[PDB]
């Protein structure tokens, strides 16, 4: 079986009222946690790689992690998605690996960390847009900076994100640049900066209306009522796993995420894809750090990763779950590639 | 590219006078360790898996992580074999998911723990060995049954290995039994026991030659010089890795494994392949355990994985060197297993 596009996933969660939660993956016992989860609830799968996910498991191995994965679930779609990609070339460089959606990230310079101009944003976007869209890849963009309102801090995904103090006005997208940003791209999904930001300290306490935007989500789903939203930085960092980290030799201070029920309320204004990585690594950590302590003979890693597995697994179930996600994979009829871009010629999905 | 049989390596380091380590595999992290290591010094791979890999990482993720390791590394033969197995209709299904070579373990009955009669075992094997070499595909046979030779004891590998205590008899096995098994079946590569056993409670003290019979090796070499011989169960145990880990908050005991300077002895007398997996597990066990005890705060699971990648490959890399492969590789021209059917109709592999 193939892959599907981002696109048709997405326009079936806009229709059926949910958002996919889109799994970071760098090895197998994540893409077994995922696809298990997802099988178990029979819904759609987003997963997604970085750069740095390339440079630590290579790009033969993810491909093929991903190929296995629809081979042993033939019944559950796949997106095979690639994350905060720096440049045009790169994106192309993804079609070619086998990638079925590209997000090209103009909002940041090729280096991952220098906030770009308007123009250059579009002109990449647009760019990936032209010829992914030929070969039915999806594409999402990005207008605004992501961030922490009150502190000026990115966070760095896997080296990306932005170098030096924001301001309030690159951390906060403006209803009408993400009009300008979709009139000018024709992006498949939009991601938008609301004061999320990468990794486990994204608010020091739990975060309110001024430091979370979502008013800001539904002022832009209300000016563009048919665009698919994209939440980055949305892991929700468990305290339960902060927990176990720090009884088992770990050390994570005080630090909170993006709370689950604010992002359901993102999903009924228009948010359908999550971005969830750091929570995956959390729930890793702590199973990791608990079953070494209470086991010291035991060498087999299968033990503890095994763990790993579970714990991830349980954290996907939660969010497909609370998304809305649980059986929409039995209603989906996947539409190939070269049908995408087909409709895509004939203006269809403009 | 496509995998090369087992067979054709083994000839080739018969004819070199080399021995190829054989290591198991059961994700990602494992088999970047093992393809690393053998790019670096540019020699073959034999890889393997159990009944308990495919159950842990599934099927098709095994099958796809060979895949991707010819894909990356084009230039490095690989073989994937499958460890114990414990019927014909399991070495059928091996070849159907496209393993190069098997191993009936024709030793143990299909529980993989009682040990079989002479006649069973030649039946299971023969079996195999007619429906493999019409496929070109590879097979090893064992003679004897692994356990130490002291406590009749065999340990367990993936849930394979005698249950209850053994003779003498059982665990050594007599230049004739090998002899007239060799005759009878038609194995590629002979699996004996001459005490060693699985895991990494081999030995309390430091092996002698009464109890790991080296000598035994040299005997069924010169009964049977034209024969590949399999020394399984011969990870060696790396002290210093012992020593990481019961400082990091493990405890395994004293004990020791299979010497390379014996196993180097084994090889100058026709031990071909060495399947070394334990080693591994110790090695992937003390880089996690230190590193999350130096590194409280970091919870991303490639940090800590990838000592365990380098610390793999370093006993990788210590095998390949000291077993004679250095620059092999480079010497070998790839027989395509039809080709190899070909050859075993013709009887020039008999």
């Amino acid at each position: 079986m193939a892959l599907v596009s981002m696109r048709q996933l997405l326009d079936h969660a806009a229709e059926n009222s949910y958002g996919l939660p889109a799994f970071n993956v760098n090895n197998l016992e994540q893409m077994r946690a995922i696809m298990e989860a997802a099988d178990q609830v029979n819904a759609p799968v987003i997963v997604q790689a970085s750069a740095g996910a390339r440079k630590y498991a290579g790009a033969p191995f993810l491909r093929h992690l991903i190929l296995a994965a629809v081979e042993e679930f033939p019944h559950i779609p796949v997106v095979m998605h690639q994350d905060h990609g720096a440049s045009p070339d790169v994106c192309q460089r993804s079609i070619q690996l086998g990638f079925s959606s590209v997000m090209m990230d103009g909002s940041l310079l090729e280096d991952g960390k220098t906030p770009s101009s308007y123009e250059y944003n579009v002109n990449a976007t647009r760019t990936v847009v032209n010829f992914s869209h030929a070969c039915g890849v999806s594409v999402e963009g990005e207008i605004g900076v992501l961030g922490n309102l009150e502190t000026g801090e990115a966070g760095e995904e896997d080296g990306v994100g932005a170098a030096g103090k924001l301001s309030h006005d690159q951390m906060l997208t403006s209803v009408e640049d993400a009009v300008r940003f979709v009139k000018d791209t024709g992006v498949d999904a939009l991601a938008i900066a609301v004061g999320t930001s990468h990794g486990a300290y994204k608010f020091t306490r739990p975060p309110t209306g001024d430091v979370l935007r979502i008013d800001r989500i539904k002022e832009i789903h209300q000016a563009l009522p048919n665009t698919h939203i994209v939440m980055h930085g949305s892991s929700s960092v468990p305290q339960e796993w902060l927990k176990v980290i720090n009884e088992y030799g770990g050390n994570i201070g005080e630090t909170y995420g993006v709370p689950v029920e604010e992002i359901v309320e993102g999903i009924k204004h228009g948010v359908r894809k999550v971005n969830i990585d750091t929570d995956l690594r959390l729930a890793s950590t702590g199973a990791v750090r608990r079953y070494l302590a209470e086991n010291p003979s035991d060498f087999d890693p299968r033990k503890y990763l095994g763990k790993t597995i579970e714990a991830m697994k349980q954290i996907c179930l939660d969010r497909y779950l609370a998304f809305g996600c649980e059986g929409q994979a039995g209603k989906i009829k996947p539409v190939s590639l070269e049908k995408m871009a087909s409709r895509y010629a004939k203006g269809e999905l403009n």
